[PDB]
């Protein structure tokens, strides 16, 4: 089997991407944030505290003939940005882009934090990291990808995110028309439950490439590119007027600037992030200070190749017995 679904930016800045997902019978279509940095499939639901729902589409398990309470199971998750959610669990049929999993754990939110409530376009998350991170207790549950794997033509999924445009998540096949040149594969460590890999270095603009190992995670659920302070300082030093602002919470730059590209290494290959991908616009409406798309990972504890980086590539998440990651230009 295979699946193919379009993923669409939620706003003009590509702050996140939503992908339609069919849950239950008859289908209830919710727009979920596919997140390769977590491993829970959770949704706004008929059980979500009413004051914490503001415009989201909800899953109502009582209206699904295939929903079953997973008795005794609860979940609770906290994300890197300090957001959180929790609730109980149903199993139901879940389909993404024509690919159907029966008996998928669908985690129903009873509570969500304010950032989720305020995001009217995101109806929940679909985790695509390794199932060892799944938060369901007392019986940990598998991700959609792990449940689908056996049925897939090939045990892979791919992320092809657009810059200010829709893109695609495919399951079970590699679309050889979706990228240019070759795919370069690189080793993955699953020790922390993430798609963790080591970049071979970076360049700023037309500068020379610096060979240096940068361990980090491929995370579709993180907006920006978070890298070591040394790397990030070298980047922003090439933008006149750029500075790190503790009041704003990161590097800002004059909106009048033209940003240089940023290149990262994947083995001997190179992925180029155009300067425009690094512009996240005015810090507040009408401001001439703009927020940068490359930020320091210092104090996160991990480097994160988020959407800024991933959208510059066609990315293969290879879930074979020994997982790997592949990157191609596009």
């Amino acid at each position: 089997s295979t699946g193919s679904a379009t993923t669409t930016p939620i706003d003009s800045l590509d702050d996140a991407y939503i992908t339609p997902v069919q849950i239950g019978t008859p289908a209830q279509t919710l727009n979920l944030d596919f997140d390769t940095g977590s491993s829970d499939l959770w949704v706004f639901s008929s059980e979500t505290t009413a004051s914490e729902v503001d415009g989201q589409t909800i899953y109502t398990p009582s209206k699904s003939t295939t929903a079953k309470l997973l008795s005794g199971a609860t979940w609770s998750i906290s994300y890197g940005d300090g957001s959180s959610s929790s609730g109980d669990v149903y199993t139901d049929t879940v389909s993404v882009g024509g690919l159907t999993v029966t008996g998928q754990a669908v985690e129903s939110a009873k509570k969500v934090s304010s950032s989720f409530t305020e995001d009217s376009t995101i109806d929940g998350l679909l985790g695509l990291a390794f199932s060892t991170l799944n938060t369901v207790s007392p019986t940990q549950q598998k991700t959609f990808f792990d449940n689908a794997k056996a049925s897939l033509d090939s045990p892979v999924f791919t992320a092809d995110l657009g810059y200010h445009a829709p893109g695609t998540y495919n399951f079970g096949f590699i679309d050889t028309t979706a990228y240019t040149g070759s795919i370069t594969y690189t080793a993955v460590s699953t020790k922390q439950g993430f798609w963790e890999w080591t970049s071979t270095g970076y360049a700023v603009g037309s500068g020379t490439f610096k060979s240096t190992s940068i361990d980090g995670i491929a995370d579709t659920g993180t907006t920006l590119l978070y890298l070591p302070a040394t790397v990030v300082s070298a980047y922003w030093a090439q933008v006149s007027g750029a500075k790190s602002s503790s009041s704003v919470g990161g590097y800002v730059f004059p909106c009048s600037a033209t940003l240089p590209s940023f290149t990262f290494g994947v083995g001997s290959a190179r992925i180029v992030i155009p300067g425009d991908y690094i512009d996240f616009g005015p810090i507040s409406t009408g401001s001439s200070s703009c927020f940068g798309g490359i930020q320091s990972s210092a104090g996160i504890g991990i480097n994160i190749f988020g959407d800024v980086a991933l959208k510059a590539a066609f990315v293969v998440f290879n879930g074979a017995t020994t997982p790997t990651l592949g990157f191609a230009s596009k």
